[PDB]
């Protein structure tokens, strides 16, 4: 129920960073949460230049993203 004007226009901020990197690389599984968290080795047929450094800022922008949630959750009592 965290929907709030601020929560709504994170998650769509994030969602628009977020959904171009999945269709790009081809994203599997596309939940970001479950994504970076199976540190199942994610090198595996990947062969695009640009996937290391893109994958680096994505993992910092969720990181942010998820505590930015976190503080509106909080702001919200």
């Amino acid at each position: 129920a965290m929907l709030t004007f601020d929560a709504l226009a994170e998650t769509s901020e994030f969602a628009r960073k977020w959904v171009p990197f999945v269709k790009k690389y081809n994203i599997e599984p596309r939940a970001p949460e479950w994504y970076f968290s199976q540190k199942i080795d994610y090198l595996k047929d990947k062969v695009h230049p640009s996937f290391v450094k893109d994958r680096r800022a994505m993992k910092r922008e969720y990181e942010e993203f998820k505590v930015r949630i976190n503080g509106l959750v909080a702001k919200a009592q």
